[PDB]
């Protein structure tokens, strides 16, 4: 269900959140009102965990449910092609 | 039948039906009345897609229908060298 499947997700969607929360003290900047490179950088690199967690999230979901939308690998191509 | 495969072929039927339309926003090219050439390279690697597709599509078809046309492997090398 969804509870077994956060359960198997565990290690990702705790990831998630901590990520949104990141992004979140990146709008109050968490420190002087600056902008910078390494701030840019930071604020990239933080979407590159989730969404190879949420590719994680869907091979995971794929295996719970059916398997009518076939060929995932290209699908991890296309999650990492966005990065 | 042709219900079934096509509910197999629903990552693909769709993308073809989508680059379609989007030919047909670049017949009236979307926006002023200009050509360049992003154009032009947008208007190519939107059939990429679907000749690959249609690959994957005869793919599904052979699996379905009959093997009296053998040899599909030179058929994805010839559907790549179309491109
Ligand atoms: C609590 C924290 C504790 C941390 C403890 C460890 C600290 C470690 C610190 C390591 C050093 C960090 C240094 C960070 C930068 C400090 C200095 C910032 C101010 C200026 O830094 C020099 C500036 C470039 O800034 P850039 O920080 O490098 O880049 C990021 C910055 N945004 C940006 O877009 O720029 O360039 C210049 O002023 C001269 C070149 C100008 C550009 C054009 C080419 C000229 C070529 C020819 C030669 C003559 C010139
Ligand atoms: C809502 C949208 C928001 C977008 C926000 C992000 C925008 C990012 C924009 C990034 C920059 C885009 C730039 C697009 C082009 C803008 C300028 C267009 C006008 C002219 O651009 C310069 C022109 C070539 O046009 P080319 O756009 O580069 O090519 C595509 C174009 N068709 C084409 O067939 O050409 O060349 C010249 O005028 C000089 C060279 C002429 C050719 C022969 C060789 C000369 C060699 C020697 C040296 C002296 C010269």
């Amino acid at each position: 269900e969804l509870f077994t499947n956060n359960a198997l997700n565990l290690v990702i969607i705790f990831g998630s959140c901590a990520a949104l929360i990141l992004m979140s003290f990146w709008f109050r900047r968490g420190n002087r009102k600056r902008k910078g490179f390494l701030f840019h950088a930071v604020q990239f690199l933080i979407y590159t965990i989730i969404i190879s967690a949420v590719g994680s999230i869907i091979n995971y979901v794929i295996e719970n449910y059916k398997l009518k939308f076939i060929t995932p690998g290209v699908i991890d191509f296309i999650c990492t092609s966005l990065i």
